[PDB]
């Protein structure tokens, strides 16, 4: 059962694909599962049993790329982006089924089109993984199989040891991850200063602050560090940029909890079963929520700059919900 699938590009997104590998291992036999995404989300995947290959990535590219898929006789393919072009490559690939939403009018490239009822698929994660059954025998979440297989990622001690080392990191004292920065823009970020009045609060009470992100994310980075006084800034890290998602996955998994926003990282932090506190504002997690029983979501309101409604969310309020939680650990 030679499988092969066409990625997201987001980190969010390529997380909670895992559930349809997952799936598709649970009912089909022997099921080897290729995933073709973009350079920088091999790391990731590489950290997923689930998938046996990263096919590593225009028209006239396109079509080269396909034809050289030809060889591996892939027996299906599921498109998990939206876009049109997005389901070429399994086409020229020549592979005989072909299944995905409709998105972009795909009802050419795709053989076996799903119609999408958003009301009866409210969640993401139900989403892809409805992909790995048959077209006429799902109509809402509801009949989907239960359990459902959410996102899962294992990290073993050694791996998260060698890993703190590498990044320079004192197992002098437990750590707590951040992750300041947000996909879908500075409205969905806790404000800088409110990490930052976070991150002292913490480093007083004994832990040691890492903020996690992309290169972009550096810089909300450093604006945090340089609000903490030299005592503190010797027990906050800036990693945004300095690690590839599997060092970051490792990291995360070895911290005792992590605060972050409505984004991707949040997602990966939930499948390493972390405590985790996600803060949210003007986005709800109505439809991408973090899988995981130890998170909790705080949002004060219901439906360039910052959202008043993040900047309401109180340091204090989240170190209460934070310390919480760090405790249920312990005991």
């Amino acid at each position: 059962m030679k499988i092969l699938v066409i990625g997201p590009s987001w980190v969010g997104d390529m997380m909670m694909s895992q559930s349809l590998y997952r799936t598709l291992q649970a009912r089909y036999p022997q099921a080897i599962i290729d995933v073709m995404a973009p350079a920088w989300c091999r790391p990731l995947l590489s950290r997923m049993p689930e998938v046996n290959e990263a096919i590593p990535m225009e028209i006239g590219e396109r079509r080269k790329l396909g034809h050289s898929l030809r060889e591996k006789r892939y027996d299906r393919a599921y498109v998990l982006p939206n876009s049109f072009k997005s389901a070429l490559v399994p086409l020229f690939a020549g592979i005989p089924h072909r299944t995905g939403w409709r998105g972009e009018m795909r009802y050419g490239l795709l053989n076996d089109v799903r119609v999408l009822d958003k009301e009866a698929w409210p969640l993401m994660v139900e989403r892809y993984i409805a992909l790995a059954y048959d077209k006429g025998i799902m109509r809402t979440a509801q009949d989907l199989p239960q359990p459902l297989l959410w996102p899962q990622l294992q990290v073993s001690e050694g791996e998260k040891s060698y890993t703190c080392n590498q990044f320079s990191l004192s197992s002098e004292r437990p750590m707590i991850g951040f992750c300041p920065g947000a996909e879908f823009g500075p409205a969905k970020r806790w404000p800088h200063y409110h990490y930052a009045e976070l991150a002292k609060q913490l480093i007083d009470e004994g832990y040691q602050v890492v903020l996690f992100g992309s290169a972009k994310d550096h810089e909300a980075g450093n604006e945090i560090l340089a609000a903490l006084n030299t005592e503190q800034q010797a027990w906050c890290r800036n990693l945004a940029g300095e690690t590839q998602l599997d060092q970051a996955v490792i990291l995360i998994a070895a911290c005792k909890a992590i605060v972050t926003n409505d984004s991707g990282l949040m997602h990966v932090a939930a499948a390493l079963n972390r405590p985790l506190v996600a803060l949210y504002g003007p986005s709800s997690p109505d439809f991408t929520p973090p899988l995981s029983h130890k998170a909790r979501v705080i949002r004060l309101i219901t439906g360039e700059g910052y959202h008043q409604s993040l900047i309401d969310i109180t340091p204090q309020r989240v170190l209460e919900e934070l310390n919480a939680l760090l405790l249920q650990e312990e005991a």
